[PDB]
């Protein structure tokens, strides 16, 4: 393919069906790439690479570590163009994922719970699913989220399950923090020490809820598993961060504002997760 | 060879050459239970004894035996003419051979002349950093711990001496006391934890929270087959495996946040960029 339906590509993935995670969506664009891609060799491996960055689209933070785990399981290896064979493999892996994750969580959902969530997150609404339709009561409070109100399609989304639920606005959340049980939320990215890259305001919400003692629970897919070791907001890269006025779109929660991680690799406390990294970025 | 075989030989290999790290002797040990070793069926069933002395090999119980073993059996690894672990292990050993002098090279752009430098116990790679730094005739002067319950910073003394280096031995009760004299803090790792942080000869820990107080650069100087798969937050989360043989462990974590910079032979490295190193090595496979 080429720039313009590499794009277009990706953005009629998410479109159609925002059911799908970016990161999922970047790798099928990516198999397109590569299927619809005839005629090389290293050609190939740069020439992939070489637009993997194009789809930075979506300045997500799992676009990026996606395409790399991706790219490098598939790499192993015209007949060595059978990288396309891993590649469907690798996608029907990690659709999968989410699954796993809102297994290992029916348990921690008790019944009668009082839940706090921020923003929108499809793994976060599939948790609470599994816990509801799986004969559980609960209520739920959800900031609106500035600036795209995601906070409130999530409210929605979870009134279509009858579940109830009250919107709160981001400055409510050190005053709603006491009347909560615990706190989940997704990720965006999962740094190598633990931490957690996800929607501006994530932040403060794990301060809180650390300061009354409330559980902080993360629940992601592995494969937003990033190479990146930051120990403040500094340390986030522009490129997934976008009188003066400044928007960061995301923020850094470090590992010690973390209490447990729920990923399809099992349920893991924020210092595990540095081994189990590395322990999947090498994986044959 | 035997365990009984295994650990003669392993000893030996140190006795005869004492300049030689505890992690190199051990793989040369395995390197040589490698060539030692035969009668198959072991393509990969023997993959396992040769753990079954990765262990065994514990007679040190230093992490650097324990990382650098594991390295090296993760490196040999890719039909009897798979012997060919052996001619990579000889690879592997050659390659971990220029990591001394090069740390001590890729280093001497911080060694400021008329400094003070302050270490804790013995490090052969701190002495050659030094030893280089002499050679390039910068003018230095030396603190060093006696290092209990071995007085191992003694015998680092008496290196340094012979090296004619200025040099003090004090009391490791006095790093609090002699800490203002110095501009920086040099010493040496025998395991560098996924975090950046490290565990070394007791006494460390507090060297380097001493060192912070007063804002004194913090300096680790070691191999990169001492990169271990640990994360401790702490000194309970660091195994007894490693600290024995209160009841004196041999060995105390410090903390990233307490370390200033690592120089090792991938180059200079901060703390927090470590873990990705780890990475970054395994992938050379």
């Amino acid at each position: 393919m080429d720039d313009k339906e590499l794009i277009e590509y990706f953005k009629s993935q998410m479109k159609e069906d925002p059911d799908m995670a970016s990161a999922v969506a970047a790798i099928r664009t990516l198999l397109e790439f590569l299927k619809r891609d005839k005629g090389e060799q290293g050609l190939r491996a740069n020439l992939t690479s070489a637009i993997e960055t194009l789809c930075g689209v979506d300045s997500s933070v799992a676009v990026s570590s996606g395409g790399e785990l991706f790219l490098r399981f598939i790499s192993l290896a015209k007949c060595k163009k059978i990288m396309i064979e891993r590649g469907e493999l690798f996608l029907r892996r990690i659709s999968l994922s989410r699954n796993k994750i809102a297994d290992l969580c029916h348990t921690f959902i008790k019944d009668g719970a009082t839940i706090l969530t921020h923003a929108y997150s499809r793994v976060v609404l599939r948790v609470l699913e599994a816990a509801v339709a799986a004969k559980k009561r609960f209520s739920v409070y959800v900031t609106e989220s500035q600036p795209d109100l995601s906070g409130k399609k999530m409210a929605k989304a979870l009134c279509h399950l009858n579940v109830p639920v009250t919107v709160v606005l981001d400055a409510a959340v050190g005053y709603i923090m006491e009347k909560a049980d615990l706190v989940i939320v997704g990720a965006e990215g999962v740094v190598e020490n633990g931490g957690i890259i996800n929607k501006i305001g994530t932040n403060q919400m794990a301060v809180c809820a650390k300061a009354q003692n409330k559980p902080f629970y993360v629940v992601a897919e592995s494969f937003k598993f990033v190479r990146l070791f930051p120990l403040n907001q500094q340390d986030v890269p522009d490129k997934f961060k976008y009188l003066k006025e400044e928007h960061p779109w995301v923020d850094y929660t470090a590992p010690s504002l973390i209490t447990l991680l729920f990923t399809d690799l099992g349920v893991l406390t924020p210092s595990a997760v540095s081994d189990e990294l590395i322990k999947l970025y090498l994986a044959a």
